């Protein structure tokens, strides 16, 4: 089945290192933004998703805090990593079993994994994983329900499960903190 | 599979007479980064001809119909005018209309899956590397113009119409008001 497909490759390996760059399409199909950063995954549920441009900022999560780190305006915002999907789409990279995928109709085609939301009533758009047989993670995409995507692609993939202290996100001195768990 | 590079490559190249599709370009910087995009659309019919319609980075026709290689630029509203047997020398992308092994003569060949990479055999050659991305049911994903220094200019293809385009996709006909350049010889 496709949601097994996804998961056992996801399942390959407990966690992935990598560069990557974005590219968003209006619905029209042109470039509105390029950009680049580096990402950290572990499974379950840890992320460490570092922006170089156009905007500057860090999202990390360590599975209970969710972290939006921005230098530009000095803040430093927190919200229950259990609302991430609200936050941030790139909490999917993290799964790892077919469970987790019980929003979405997936298909494959090839290495190209679509997700599509199970209801109508969806304002939520589609995403899509590309994935190796190896378990190496290619590419990720987010369909606007209008069109618009924003593309990403990863490279120097080291393909080790980061340690854990680099999703201990610390506050740091100089930014105001404002509490959004609440 | 990867034990015959070019027999791979040539009998996937084999499996339709041609496609026509959308594409967007990508050229990444030695260090990794994207530095120029691109979009257009390509029909291909095997052997040798294509129309590579470019609307950016600069809005631009490069169509053969086997004999004439026409470039048509209208901001500067001219066309020139070439030989199509020598396209390669234009063009790279007159490799995606090939179908046989023996078009693959100057190149070292290496198949990893669905990746083929061209080599030049000698170093000489001002031109790279290349590479085709081509499913075993013969369907072209990707195409790279590799440069030594690590630069590389992507093409990705979408919305594939895995058909022959008819013949009269590549009958150009110079428009009124435009200069010709003629470079045949
Ligand atoms: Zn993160
Ligand atoms: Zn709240
Ligand atoms: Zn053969
Ligand atoms: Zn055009
Ligand atoms: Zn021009
Ligand atoms: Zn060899
Ligand atoms: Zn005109």
């Amino acid at each position: 089945a496709p949601k097994d497909t996804l998961s056992e490759r996801l399942a390959m390996s407990e966690g992935f290192s990598a560069t990557f760059n974005q590219q968003v399409l209006s619905p029209e199909g042109k470039v509105i933004l390029t950009g680049n950063g580096k990402v950290d995954i572990a499974r379950p549920s840890l992320f460490r998703w570092e922006t170089e441009t156009p905007d500057e900022n860090l999202l990390v999560s360590d599975g209970t805090t969710l972290w939006h780190f921005d230098p530009f305006v000095e803040q430093v915002t927190l919200y229950r990593a259990e609302e991430a999907l609200e936050q941030t789409p790139f909490v999917l990279l993290t799964r790892n079993k077919a469970s987790d995928w019980d929003a979405y109709h997936v298909e494959e085609k090839g290495d190209v994994f679509t997700l599509t939301p199970t209801a109508l009533d969806s304002n939520q758009g589609r995403f899509q994983i590309t994935i190796s047989e190896k378990g190496v993670v290619q590419g990720f995409k987010v369909i606007e329900q209008d069109g618009q995507q924003s593309e990403f692609t990863f490279s120097k993939v080291k393909q080790q499960k980061p340690n854990a202290s680099v999703f201990n996100y610390k506050v740091p001195k100089g930014v105001e903190v404002d509490d959004q768990r609440n």
